[PDB]
This record gives C-alpha cells, sequence and structure tokens, in this order.
C-alpha cells in the first residue's frame, strides 16, 4: 500500500491521473520523481522547467555541478539527483527529443531507467515539448517498466484520449 490517490489502474504495475506533477510530488513526497531531462540537465520548460521552479532553482544548481564533474548524459539516459523539496530523489531520465531528430526507438531505452526503483511518479517519457506521440509513450511505459510507475498527465484532454485509445 502506497499514498497515491485517484490513478487509473491501466495494468498489474502502471497507474495514470489527471494532475500536475509538481503539484502531486509536493503532495505525496515520492521516493523517486522523474525528471523529463535532456542531457545538458538545462531544466529550461515542459516538466523540467517547471519542477525546477518549484525547488527554487536548487535542481539547476545541482545539475550544474552534476554536468560539470560528469560531462552529458545519453539520450536514454539517466541519473539520480536529489529530490530537494518534491520527493527524495529525483531520477533525470532523458527521452528522445523529436524536434531534435532523436531516434524514437531510444524511448524503451529512456523507460527502461524506470525499472532500476521500485516505485516513481513520473510523466510520459518524450511527451509534451520533446515531440513524441503521447499514446505511443504510454504503449512503450506499459511494454517495458516492470516497476510501479504512476504517471501525472497535466494536460486533462490529453488524459482522457490516452485512457480511451489503451489497449
Ligand atoms: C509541463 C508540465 C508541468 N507539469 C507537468 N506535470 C506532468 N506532465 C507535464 N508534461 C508532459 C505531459 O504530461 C505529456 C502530454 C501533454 O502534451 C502535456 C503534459 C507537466
Ligand atoms: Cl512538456
Amino acid at each position: 500500500v502506497n499514498s497515491f490517490s485517484g490513478y487509473l489502474k491501466l495494468t498489474d504495475n502502471v497507474y495514470i491521473k489527471n494532475a500536475d506533477i509538481v503539484e502531486e510530488a509536493k503532495k505525496v513526497k515520492p521516493t523517486v520523481v522523474v525528471n523529463a531531462a535532456n542531457v545538458y540537465l538545462k531544466h529550461g520548460g515542459g516538466v523540467a522547467g517547471a519542477l525546477n521552479k518549484a525547488t527554487n532553482n536548487a535542481m539547476q544548481v545541482e545539475s550544474d555541478d552534476y554536468i560539470a564533474t560528469n560531462g552529458p548524459l545519453k539520450v536514454g539516459g539517466s541519473c539520480v539527483l536529489s529530490g530537494h523539496n518534491l520527493a527524495k530523489h529525483c531520477l533525470h531520465v532523458v527521452g528522445p527529443n523529436v524536434n531534435k531528430g532523436e531516434d524514437i526507438q531510444l524511448l524503451k531505452s529512456a523507460y527502461e531507467n524506470f525499472n532500476q526503483h521500485e516505485v516513481l511518479l513520473a510523466p510520459l517519457l518524450s511527451a509534451g515539448i520533446f515531440g513524441a506521440d503521447p499514446i505511443h509513450s504510454l504503449r512503450v511505459c506499459v511494454d517495458t517498466v516492470r516497476t510501479n510507475v504512476y504517471l501525472a498527465v497535466f494536460d486533462k484532454n490529453l488524459y482522457d484520449k490516452l485512457v480511451s485509445s489503451f489497449l
């Protein structure tokens, strides 16, 4: 039993809710919140910009030190950093950004990072400003993640389309 509330159960392990991931994290304080990161951990917009804003830019400060030490992530890769005031940890995961020409096949590799964590709060990878089809992202999530994932979908209209089209 966990404290996630109001989710629709899609499969044995995948759950979904119309919610602002920032407000969800603040309420649940999950062990792991997933950020829709880029390889430079520049948290400018989309989910990343919103999460970072909620940390008063502390996520960005920590991220800049991480990059200065380690260099950029790989597309499809991840790193674990602090969750600041939102969660114990933040798993920064880089899905392919279609608006940069990146290979959508890397979306499965991106979701594989979730399997290193027993429970996660997460957005759909590569959705929104990363330009992928969210119906496709949800399908890859369900077919790749085996751990317990609670998906927050900000757009109510999109949430209804994902549910009604889910196979
Ligand atoms: C940007 C943002 C702020 N807070 C959030 N909380 C959860 N997801 C988010 N973004 C991606 C998406 O969920 C996928 C599909 C739709 O195009 C739009 C919403 C955000
Ligand atoms: Cl977005």
